[PDB]
């Protein structure tokens, strides 16, 4: 790109405190060359298929740790080449030949050659390399290009960080979905050299139409329907380890699912064009579950068969995608001897992928779900209030004000069962807790939001009173020390939603007719307290200490 040469500005946000006192960051590029298999002179190859060539690295950490700071400074990055070391020492070797061996001087992944640059502080880069200027500026995008405009234009390239901040700003609106194509066990097949395969990744809707820009080969890049791996020369294993960006609509994604076609790349371009995709492997986005495809690591299953099936939204999508697809069909159908006859096209053949998703609305838990779900799903409830406090508060806060409303929807529908109420209780107080903290407290407006606004209960403010009477009532006890304890922690914004709840009753009802009855409540509260206190200070000395907190 003619246009780029000048304006070939990186810039990394997101790159939160934590990011900063890292004690080994290293800004990596790799360098890939894209073009024909083999560089021979007569024949025909194949154009633009992607071959490893070198990494160069250099040891950036404490140039993001502000110690040097300097525009003109030109940081020369050494380019470590791959060793294709097979033509100066061969020329001397006489009086005792026997070896039998091959020529692997492009076989290897980048990933070994990155690690060898990593070990090796020193580059033998002969000259080869890149300058660039490394500078760190405080602040976020925003910051960065305002305060520092003249480096940092909006035609600056702009990259983020592979994961979250430690602040995390109500509304931040993203849908990264980092796909990394980590590894591949691929058959040979009858082929005896390992075929050349290239994950030609394709984003398809449950439909199959492949949809266009999905897959972003990174940053500073458009999205293309489709990315392809590097393509490794004659290998069984091609280990990518490809981080690749994937931006679908959130809402799409509900709908969306990302097709791996795995092609043999013969040296020849009329052998490539040739060969169809021997195997393809896929996942959906969004698990059976109604949740979106979870964070970590995935193992496609590489199908092979009739190519239109292979390609057939209606029925490879009904087709189990990944090892643990397997395995649940597989158990699912022991049950049930009801049609379920293994298919032997399940070959050895499997595929790897590192799905980091960074995103705002996309949730990831069956516990969280199942509780939102919880007016079909009374008879987990149970078992949701019990397993929500193990999802994380990340998981909770980006549906905070729905798990909230549902939890006093199943507060006034069926608070007679008061074992769910202590279990909506104790869920209340963690979630209070957890946004308390620094990570989440920017939300906390927004709780206050929720509460002042969006708040829909009318009568729950008796039964938390209750509850919590019983907690101070049951002070000594020890399992209860902790849950009185954390009450104690969280009493301010109980007491915002519980007053929320009042003034809700005294608005739709006109006048408190138990206004006496909720006083009473109050001075009760008081009183228990004060047998709370009145009690040895040895047993509850830090409970006391909270309460006057």
């Amino acid at each position: 790109e003619i246009e780029k040469l000048n304006n070939l500005q990186a810039v990394f946000t997101d790159l939160s405190s934590m990011d900063l006192i890292r004690p080994r960051v290293s800004l990596v590029c790799q360098i890939v060359r894209v073009g024909h298999m083999e560089l021979k002179e007569g024949k025909k190859h194949t154009c633009g298929l992607r071959r490893p060539f070198g990494v160069a690295v250099m040891d950036i950490t404490d140039i993001i740790h502000g110690k040097v700071d300097d525009e003109e400074k030109q940081h020369f990055i050494p380019f470590q080449q791959i060793a294709m070391e097979t033509y100066i020492r061969q020329r001397q070797l006489i009086m005792s030949p026997l070896i039998t061996s091959h020529v692997i001087g492009e076989n290897e992944p980048l990933t070994s050659v990155l690690n060898k640059v990593i070990a090796a502080k020193e580059v033998n880069h002969k000259g080869q390399g890149l300058w660039v200027s490394l500078k760190l500026l405080p602040g976020d995008l925003t910051q960065v290009q305002k305060n520092f405009s003249h480096l940092v234009d909006r035609s600056t390239a702009i990259a983020r960080k592979m994961g979250f901040p430690e602040i995390i700003l109500p509304g931040d609106v993203r849908n990264d979905i980092y796909v990394t194509l980590i590894h591949g066990e691929f058959d040979k097949g009858k082929k005896k050299t390992p075929k050349n395969v290239e994950v030609t990744m394709s984003v398809h809707d449950e439909e199959g139409k492949l949809l266009e820009k999905a897959i972003h080969p990174g940053a500073g890049y458009e999205g293309i329907s489709e990315y392809k791996s590097v393509v490794y020369y004659q290998v069984k294993q091609p280990c990518w380890y490809e981080t690749v960006k994937v931006s679908i609509a959130i809402e799409e994604v509900t709908r969306c699912h990302i097709r791996f076609t795995f092609r043999h790349r013969s040296s020849q371009e009329t052998r490539d064009k040739s060969e169809r995709a021997f195997g393809v492997a896929f996942v959906k986005l969004m698990n059976p579950d109604g949740t979106t495809l979870q964070d970590g690591r995935h193992d496609l299953v590489v199908y092979k068969g009739d190519n239109k099936k292979m390609e057939d939204a209606k029925f490879y999508l009904t087709l189990p995608g990944t090892k643990m697809e397997m395995e649940e069909k597989e158990l699912q159908a022991s049950k049930n001897l009801v049609t379920f006859t293994p298919s032997k096209d399940s070959t050895k053949d499997s595929f790897q992928i590192a799905t980091l998703i960074c995103s705002t609305k996309l949730t990831q838990n069956v516990d969280l779900l199942g509780l939102l779900n919880w007016r079909s799903n009374s008879q987990n409830i149970k078992h949701n209030l019990k397993k929500l406090m193990e999802v994380d508060g990340g998981e909770i806060v980006k549906f905070l004000q729905d798990t909230l409303d549902a939890l006093f929807n199943i507060m006034m529908e069926m608070s007679d069962s008061e074992t769910y109420d202590f279990l909506v209780f104790d869920a209340l107080v963690f979630i209070i807790s957890l946004i308390g903290d620094i990570k989440f407290q920017h939300f906390n407006p927004v709780l206050e939001t929720y509460i002042y606004k969006h708040f829909s209960a009318t009568l729950a403010y008796v039964k938390l009173s209750k509850v919590l009477n019983f907690y101070v009532a049951n002070a000594d006890d020890s399992s209860k020390t902790e849950l009185l304890f954390a009450a104690l922690k969280a009493l301010k914004y109980l007491f915002r939603f519980i007053i929320q709840s009042r003034v809700l009753y005294l608005r739709f009802y006109g006048q408190s007719k138990d206004g006496d009855e909720f006083n009473n409540s109050i001075r009760q509260l008081f009183l228990a307290f004060n047998m709370l206190m009145d009690r040895p200070l040895e047993e509850a000395v830090k409970i006391k200490g909270a309460a006057l907190k």
